[PDB]
């Protein structure tokens, strides 16, 4: 019914790093790094993995931070999608075909060039709370119906 994703939140004391997709689903919007987690690999395994195959970036511990349920009308799977912070990483973020990184001042984080649900969580990111969260979609601009709420466990 639900896929797994996960999304990588790069987020420092004055800056959060964000990554401008260049193709495929979300191209021409700033996000976390994220994508599917793979058969045999753990949750937390796959999101360490696709924050290195798309920022460049190595991270040790990462922290769950949310989970956001994505559904899009007209599409039978959900989008079940496990988002984790961390503060701490090695390497500098490397521009690909894929994908161009680039940090931003939290109080210039670009919401207008980012999917319409981020700006409900994102602020919840911001101030270290964690959250539950289900978005449903008409296209990829539209918010028919939402539900957000933050919990303790993720
Ligand atoms: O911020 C949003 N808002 C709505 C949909 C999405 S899907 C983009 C994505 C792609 C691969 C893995 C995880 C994610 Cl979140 N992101």
């Amino acid at each position: 019914a639900s896929r797994l994703y996960t999304l990588v939140l790069v987020l420092q004391p004055q800056r959060v790093l964000l990554g401008m997709k260049k193709r495929g689903f979300g191209a021409g919007r700033w996000n976390g790094f994220g994508g599917k987690v793979q058969e045999g690999e753990t949750i937390e395994d796959g999101a360490r993995r696709e924050l290195q195959e798309e920022s460049g970036l190595t991270v040790d511990a990462l922290h769950k931070v949310g989970q956001i349920v994505f559904e899009f009308v007209g599409e039978p799977e959900l989008m079940d999608v496990h988002v984790f912070c961390t503060d701490s990483i090695q390497g500098t973020p490397v521009e690909s075909d894929e994908m161009r990184p680039c940090w931003f001042q939290l109080d210039q984080i670009p919401f207008k060039d980012m999917w319409p649900d981020d700006s409900y969580w994102f602020p919840l990111l911001l101030q270290k709370k964690k959250f539950h969260g289900y978005f449903k979609f008409q296209g990829q601009d539209t918010i028919l119906d939402y539900t957000l709420r933050e919990v303790d466990t993720v």
